[PDB]
């Protein structure tokens, strides 16, 4: 078979997968540019563009997303240089874990499915982390940006894109509700930025909330709904009445409560009090 990681593709053979970049193509715009579905030598991809300049340090930083290898991460197929940047990523057929457990059309996750789920985006993220030195950082965790197989297996998705964005034009990044106290008001950048996401993640695999809760005009999040919850003369009563009410009865209390602290140690104000993704792996692989 193929030998291979990555492919880089022509220009002319993008233009051609998407009807030249047609609006008929174009699933998404999330931010930091457009996505286009595309068929790309037998496979279902998503070219997503991006406007930066071909540095060689915007190169350098292309190389750590095309030699990143985990199960937990979706591939990134391919790459294109002419013109502006093009990244073909491999195309999961369910959505995201946000149309899953926010969205209605698909049959509620069992319980054990967003225990695994969520070990399988932990692993993910603990991979960036330790993989190479110096540390490298998602940066824009979010259930947005797990994506589900029909398997309801977890992969990250988009890591990197910040970086690359970042060193190419050298809210800015991130997404509101997963951003720790200390880089949505000062920019500290570390490890713990995914940590804090990823608790808030946990936080919707129990309640099936938004991060940011839908009196008006003044947002509330889901982390403060937690500390009221938990912090309180029965925690147990008050997670059992924020837990997803999809999921009925049909859950282990002991369990939920196990991945709620697990959610609350990330969510620390101090980020260096919240745990490493390591720790969070084997904490989750306790409830698997
Ligand atoms: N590799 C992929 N396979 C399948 N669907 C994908 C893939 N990448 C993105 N999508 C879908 O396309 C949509 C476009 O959004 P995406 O490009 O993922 O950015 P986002 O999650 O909206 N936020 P940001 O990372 O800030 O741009 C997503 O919401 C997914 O549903």
């Amino acid at each position: 078979i193929m030998v291979a990681k990555s492919t880089e593709f022509t220009y002319q053979e993008l233009a051609k997968a998407t009807n030249n970049f047609s609006l008929d193509n174009k699933i998404g715009q999330g931010g930091f540019g457009a996505v286009y579905y595309a068929e790309l030598r037998g496979e279902k991809t998503a070219i997503k563009k991006m406007d930066v300049q071909a540095s060689s340090e915007f190169l350098c930083e292309l190389k750590v997303l095309t030699h990143v290898h985990h199960l937990n991460l979706v591939r990134l197929i391919g790459y294109c240089v002419e013109g502006s940047l093009f990244l073909v990523y491999e195309h999961i057929d369910n959505g995201n874990l946000g149309q899953y457990l926010h969205g209605i059309g698909t049959e509620p996750l069992p319980w054990s499915s967003r225990v695994q789920i969520a070990l399988d985006s932990a692993r993910g993220l603990e991979y960036i982390h330790e993989h190479t030195v110096p540390v490298y950082i998602h940066r824009d965790v979010k259930s947005a940006n797990i994506l589900i197989d029909k398997n309801l297996r977890g992969k990250v998705a988009n890591f990197g894109l910040t970086k690359l964005i970042e060193v190419g034009n050298s809210r800015l990044v991130g997404t509101f509700g997963y951003m720790p106290p200390e880089y949505a008001q000062y920019g500290d950048v570390s490890p713990k930025i995914d940590v804090y996401a990823f608790g808030v993640v946990l936080y919707e695999l129990i309640t099936a909330k938004n991060a940011v809760l839908k009196s008006v005009a003044e947002s509330k999040g889901l982390v403060q709904l937690f500390e009221e919850a938990l912090h309180r003369m029965d925690p147990l009563e008050g997670l059992r009445k924020l837990v997803d009410p999809r999921l009925k009865e049909n859950y282990p209390i002991d369990s939920v409560l196990k991945m709620a602290q697990l959610g609350r140690a990330c969510t620390r104000d101090n980020p260096l009090l919240r745990p490493s993704m390591r720790s969070i792996v084997v904490a989750l692989m306790t409830l698997s």
